[PDB]
């Protein structure tokens, strides 16, 4: 039937250790996203769906730009104007474990829109949430391709 | 534009070290399927879609049964009586490298037969093509998810 669950394990690129899970599930509202990462230096860390499932590259370059299907700005997740991928930032705590749990109304399963077979990218620094294309969140840490779960 | 190239990253499971990149191209005849991977037992290995694109678990159980949009039995990929999954073995040399190259005329990228967010799984033993529901290929040495490439 209709996909109710979608998973990413990312792995780390080329002179990072950042791994984890994220999880996207179907609720009354949108998307629960729940992320579970490890191996972040402390602080905020962009947080993002990337517009190609392609993580073979030793740097994560292979994922391309934001997904973007809609060919809006970047911006915050509470923005209009944003890409579908722009996800906000994940806090990794003084140990480089970082957990986020948040309601996104804007990403989908099916469609023009759907994230499966997308990248998550997490990112050196912080998504600024300004800044055009990508918020300045610099280098890519880690990369992984969003699947169907069950 | 409609997607004419998926990528697949494959990690290890927990006790493994396989490690590798697979491509799935367009083509005049079908979807050229190219694995390039390491770190394997020398030998044949089987190599199949999974239904779930989840590589969390441990021993890559997370990714589930054959890719069985159809309802078919398990074969070998020349094969009518197959699971779109069935992707045959690929065979590691001596050092543990692994190619394979092949012209496979029932994977899409699109609809409900589409491989993208689908999991790669690549087992300890040979798929012997015969055996159901899985060809008895042992445990699972390998897990990505198949994305959308540029
Ligand atoms: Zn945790
Ligand atoms: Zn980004
Ligand atoms: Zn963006
Ligand atoms: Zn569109
Ligand atoms: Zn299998
Ligand atoms: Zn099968
Ligand atoms: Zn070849
Ligand atoms: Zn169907």
């Amino acid at each position: 039937g209709k996909t109710q669950k979608a998973v990413c394990v990312i792995y780390p690129t080329q002179d990072y250790k950042v791994t984890g899970v994220i999880t996207f599930t179907k609720s009354d509202d949108g998307v629960k996203v729940v992320a579970d990462l490890n191996g972040l230096s402390p602080g905020k860390h962009g947080f993002h769906i990337h517009e190609c499932g392609d993580c073979s590259a030793s740097d994560g370059t292979s994922a391309g730009g934001h997904f973007n299907p809609e060919e809006k700005s970047h911006g915050a997740p509470m923005d209009m104007s944003r890409h579908i991928g722009d996800l906000g930032n994940i806090t990794a705590d003084e140990n480089g474990k970082a957990h986020l749990e948040y309601i996104d109304k804007m990403i989908v399963f099916e469609g023009e829109h759907s994230i499966i077979g997308r990248s998550m990218i997490v990112h050196k620094n912080e998504d600024d949430l300004k800044t055009q294309p990508t918020g300045n969140a610099g280098a890519r840490v880690a990369c992984g391709v969003i699947g169907i779960g069950k």
